[PDB]
């Protein structure tokens, strides 16, 4: 048979409707975003989706995305397993600064290349900085080495994909149904190690906020198909990427 | 040191404001069981409660309340267990039944045995019932024994002590602070073990809805002390049994 996987980026944030840069910081989903998430719920139950578990990540837009989903498909009981290891990349120094500000201030290109470049880490928090992630309780089991200063998607994929190998695939392979809800980053990280992509084309890649991104994988776990579920016009819309200056 | 662990019943659901009997059913918590949750998370945080780990049921009175608990402690991301073995009693036959109609068409002292009589058991399911737990997909891994027709108090504890001896109760010796969001009846069997009480004892305890009661735990783990959370007078009223046909 083949075994279906369901991946879904949290709604809209706040900090995603005021242009802000946020990465760990933990700030919610807007009312939009709530939006998002129960359309998201609703229209995986029209399309005969059910689970058995589901990963998500330690920061709330992520996980209020799931719980609004699971009411949806009336699952509110099911198993949840919240990973840091989900969490978006790391900002650095940028989180909570606004994004057309900070191009004004350091230039456009400058301000893509924090934004995207593959290995670019944006520029570092120093620890005692009240924005280091060491002095936050939901990372009290991480090591320094853990605890991120910055990111780049390059170190995004080196959590997330050992994460993906060790612990979720198996519970795919035993025969579970699996969702994830979790942040552009990190499942730009899985996508592209799913999709065999290059630099060049997953740096191409917007997964929209809210809208279901299933995969099909065949007997031998090997990824058949992916597509999205929803309106078509409305997801390649949201798929296109927006200015620094915002849309 | 003292461990503390925190219990709660869940907030009023839409059957308790309704005088149904629910056991089992799965039903919501009603805008005012909403607005107890929340305010039980506020008061928790307001007197320096915080957790690492959180257990609870299956069904979404408690599952609601737990998550409401926690985006009032900013804490959202604590890891949870959901487990069936703290569901509420099984009310059998009576499950959607209007307890004051019940108690009008079969007599009122009928009506207190199968409410509240230690080892008595409501009027049983047959499994061809639509309500039978065997039919629903969170139960999928039930034995026909461990599939309820009808419970006690007698058979809520026989399944809840051993969840709290197994798993709970370990978790909180390695140093763990736990919250525990479940039902009058599975903790109601919890409170009698704990406490040390009688069948006579047990029977005159009510726990109200959404209230946090408190354990202190030696280093021995013998409990101490245990005491409610919020307005005493408001409390004590909530904890007298009401009758049948409502108050
Ligand atoms: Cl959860």
């Amino acid at each position: 048979a083949v075994t279906k996987l369901v991946l879904v980026r949290h709604g809209e944030s706040q900090w995603n409707k005021e242009n802000r840069f946020t990465g760990w910081y933990d700030v919610d989903l807007s009312e939009k975003g709530v939006s998002e998430a129960k359309a998201a719920g609703k229209l995986l139950k029209e399309e005969g989706y059910s689970f058995d578990f589901a990963y998500t990540s330690v920061l709330k837009r992520a996980i209020h995305t799931l719980w609004n989903v699971l009411d949806e498909l009336d699952q509110a009981w099911l198993p949840v397993e919240k990973s840091w290891k989900l969490n978006e990349r790391h900002y650095g120094a940028l989180q909570g600064l606004n994004k057309a500000e900070t191009a004004e201030k350091y230039g456009d290109e400058q301000v893509k290349q924090w934004r995207r470049g593959f290995a670019v880490t944006p520029p570092e928090l120093t620890k005692d900085d009240e924005r280091y992630p060491g002095h936050d309780p939901r990372y009290a089991k991480l090591s320094e080495k853990e605890l991120p200063l910055t990111e780049s998607l390059a170190l995004t994929i080196d959590r997330v994909i050992p994460y993906w190998n060790e612990t979720i695939l198996p519970r795919m392979k035993s025969g579970e149904r699996v969702i994830i809800a979790a942040h552009g980053n990190s499942l730009r990280a899985l996508v592209k190690y799913l999709d065999n992509m290059s630099e060049e084309e997953i740096l191409e890649l917007n997964i929209p906020t809210g809208v279901p991104l299933v995969y099909e994988f065949d007997e031998n776990f090997k990824p058949l198909k992916r597509y999205y579920l929803g309106n078509a016009d409305e997801i390649a819309a949201k798929a296109a990427a927006v200015a620094n200056q915002g849309k």
